[PDB]
């Protein structure tokens, strides 16, 4: 009677998950290290606190701090369960990380590599990290960051007397650069897992002292008078990404709408838009050059970080040889500033806009969610998404037509892509957001909006590309790089494409056509065609009389 | 229909053993020293092997050796399951222990923390450890002893112009020491837990070379012509106790039998008759007095050892300051020799006897079970077992009436138990093997024999005890310590000693008077008297005629 059922395991090995937790710490290696992250603290001593103890966390003097780490780790995987086993970490080496760090003589050595090492804690299993350890550990890394005041704090310019006869060393400045890049990434690591927990239990994360520390935190980050860090740009605005995302995505969104001042929000929301309208340029991303208009990510930290493989990695060799590794010390082995740098390839340029072509689709992407939070009327969503936006669609469209067309980049249709996800920024403003989309503001950019949109009903004429044979001789113009792209991954990539049946290559000269056609600049999607004509047609608002209007059709035909 | 049943649990944390054991060896950590063992092992190098490695086990020249042991820990715990992990781990520490022993100029300070971390390995599920794992780790450790063959064969007395001037160093000698002492204790490890597998699985163990191996490595220990180290002594008879001991508990005992010379037991018994006549004096123990006469445990390995607790563990603290704890090195810390020693205890000096009159039960136990394996006559139970027991029997009861009697001593009941123990070894060998007491060898200690049953038949006549009252007062004379002994077990240790319910305690007062009559030497127990009696009384050999047996009667009445 009813053997149909599923049998059951009857010697199942549910696996110890503290067990798996603590071997992912001691084999916790960061990309380009040559030991260990815990056999570096192995190797690490404090030699000015002369006896660490917080809750039976005792450090000698001259003793491995990750002896005394693993001495934790093993002494509370017999005791504590995994939810306490996590937070009992967090707060031991944060209190660690502290005391080194709020010291006049110490050197902050072991700071990096416990903030990862703490990193490693929280996102191993995101479930099981309760959120008032989350809560403690933002606030921690937040005032942490308040500590390292001043590495986000270099002038954008030096004296003319600024001798650079100096040691030249940049073990100190490598060390406080990984503290700060991590613990940016600690932030957007708790937030995320943050975001990963049940959604009605936000609140317990949330007050007022966490979203005034990210304040002062992220105006730190995303500085206006000083040199930018691009490594903890990329990871400040990804945590307003997170805030706005999951305000749009709990039951009780109030509590941190009206925990929300409106200052806040238009503190964050200028420096968005003071990124918005920065320059990326592939010949000069890794060269120094005038400030706040070139995102351009320093020669002095190009590193990997705790969640993205953001550069090249170049300074991941010196993470190895800031420790002597045949010793215990607490002074940083030295490294010569001047030795890196040696001129093979600008393949690094394109990635490295490639990130940042992605940072910049961040940013209008969290307008995008802003504009569904704040659906009504507020002090931000106020217009000026019609100004920042449109100036930069149409620079966008205007140095794309110019520039980037034949230019062999792989960048181009994630640039090409840009101006099209911002339309939509503009479209669901104009549609759904007109009751504050002012007169007088509208008219600042009355150019570029009418402009911008025209250079999309310009591709309704479209006696470009109308078959299939030049098509493909357009894309070994412009577009031999995805080509190469969809032959690797046809080859060892994609389960789809093996056997291609005359119908699924079918779909590949639909879409590689209609790919090139939105690179080239003439024949973009009909839906973006649509959303561009029902702004400059509607009569929701007169851009153009009866009379300017077919002025701008002439010049397509019409 | 039958809610009796005991139900289950649906949620079965069946802990992972290789997690737990992965714990153990991070946290093993042997008596006496500072760090743990894989701590100690963080802070040695091996700097002639320029590169070690076996199977992906590989150590640098100059990198901790214990890094290379948690490397592969957590390598081989995702990998392996137990009973593989368990093998991996020997025969890789083996290697390791191998080639830093065989090799002329390297130190060997790494070899007694591995052999220590490979008894660990061993014993921590004994069900666990497959037994031709068990038979490769014999073999390694038998002959790594008969590579430190030196260790065991200094000369008993030196020249007289042997000159102590010299550094007079003890760190080599203390490596060395613990590398025997340890390699004697897993020897004995080995045995034990392959005594712990199912009786039909040990002839996976046993061939011709663990028992040459065994018979090299016990004519090593228990030496005649050099300085006995009484540490792998105890070891040594103990493994020789567990071979005994299987042959009686096996089934198919023919194989272990046939794969034993005559040679072998021949060799081992006149070791263990030349140890059945050593002294065990309290005053003289911890001395370093005349050869070969008295079981003296010297000064100079003095710690505890990886099963039992042997000593009071003086050379504990120079185990931890053998290394230099805040370095990387490979030759040891120096300890100076003559500045241990420094008188307060002689109770020091009678667990020492304890330990020593445990060493000769085991000897005449393991004569009392292979009394049982060759209960047919052979080259080894052979009637020299009348002549070195009755020796020891009459000896032992000689000095105990002329010299312990009201000695305020803890070891007399044990001293009192040998010779009521070895009674019985003459017993079973008068009554159940007669065939081969040959007449020849009886009229050799006829003396010894006769005086010895005389000196039990000599409590019959019992004028002594008879009562209660003074009896206690003679245990106050000869037995105070155990009054104490019985008290402290009273009031912390025992469950049924507290609540005594007037018949549980005139149970002790039974108990405490048999013991102090044993012990007073007049009226020992009444079973041990007709023992004696079916040996002179009884005609299977004419020890006495009838009229001079009645002379030995009148001595005592009669």
């Amino acid at each position: 009677l009813k053997k149909n059922m599923v049998p059951l395991n009857p010697n199942r090995i549910i696996p110890d998950e503290t067990s798996l937790f603590l071997e992912s710490i001691l084999l916790h290696q960061i990309i380009g290290a040559d030991l260990s992250t815990i056999e570096i603290l192995n190797r690490l001593k404090l030699d000015y606190i002369t006896e660490f103890k917080f809750k039976n966390f005792v450090i000698a003097k001259g003793a491995p701090i990750g002896k005394s780490i693993v001495s934790l780790l093993l002494r509370c995987k017999k005791t504590l369960t995994l939810d306490r086993f996590i937070d009992t970490l967090l707060e031991d080496i944060a209190v660690l990380i502290k005391e080194i760090s709020v010291h006049p003589n110490e050197s902050k050595l072991a700071v990096p590599f416990l903030v990862a090492l703490m990193y490693q804690i929280v996102q191993f299993r995101p479930s099981a990290t309760h959120n008032l350890a989350l809560k403690d550990c933002f606030l921690f890394i937040c005032d942490l960051i308040r500590i390292y005041h001043h590495v986000l704090k270099v002038p954008i310019h030096e004296s003319n007397m600024n001798l650079h006869v100096e040691p030249q060393i940049f073990q100190y400045e490598l060390i406080d650069y990984l503290i700060i890049s991590y613990s940016f990434d600690l932030l957007e690591g708790i937030l995320r897992v943050l975001q990963s927990h049940p959604k009605q239990t936000y609140m317990e994360f949330f007050d007022e002292n966490i979203l005034k520390s990210f304040e002062f935190v992220y105006k730190l980050a995303l500085t206006i008078s000083y040199k930018p860090m691009v490594n903890v740009i990329f990871s400040a605005v990804e945590v307003v990404n997170i805030i706005t995302s999951i305000i749009l995505n709990m039951d009780n969104s109030s509590d941190l709408k009206s925990l929300i001042s409106g200052s806040w929000w238009r503190d964050c929301i200028t420096r968005l838009y003071a990124l918005l309208e920065k320059e990326i340029k592939s010949g000069d991303v890794y060269n120094e050059n005038v400030d706040t208009t070139t995102l351009h990510m320093s020669k002095y930290h190009d590193f990997f970080g705790l969640i993205r493989n953001i550069g090249d990695n170049e300074l991941g060799g010196l993470i190895s040889k800031l420790i002597y590794t045949d010793r215990l010390q607490s002074v940083p082995r030295v490294i010569s500033k001047e030795d890196i740098g040696m001129f093979t390839a600008p393949i690094i340029g394109y990635k490295m806009e490639k990130w940042l072509l992605k940072l910049k689709d961040e940013v209008l992407n969290i307008f995008e969610n802003l504009l569904m939070i704040y659906g009504d009327d507020a002090t931000i969503v106020n217009g000026e998404m019609l100004i920042h936006s449109s100036k930069f669609l149409s620079r966008e469209q205007a140095l794309m037509i110019e520039r980037y067309v034949g230019q062999d980049s792989p960048n181009l249709d994630l640039r090409c892509h840009l101006i099209e996800h911002t339309l939509t920024i503009i479209y669901r403003l104009w549609k759904d957001h007109f009751k504050q989309l002012r007169e007088e503001q509208i008219k600042q950019v009355e150019s570029q909006l009418i402009m911008s949109l025209w250079r999309f009903l310009v591709c309704q004429t479209e006696t470009v590309t109308a078959n299939e044979r030049e098509m493909r001789d357009h894309r070994h113009l412009v577009d031999s790089l995805h080509d190469l792209t969809i032959k690797d991954q046809a080859s060892y990539y994609e389960d789809a494409f093996e056997d291609l049946p005359e119908y699924i290559e079918e779909e590949l000269k639909m879409q590689l056509n209609k790919r090139t056609g939105r690179i080239m600049q003439v024949k973009y999607d009909e839906k973006f065609q649509e959303m561009a004509r029902t702004i400059l047609e509607s009569k929701s608002f007169d851009l153009t009389t009866l009379e300017e209007a077919d002025s701008l059709y002439i010049s397509m035909g019409l």
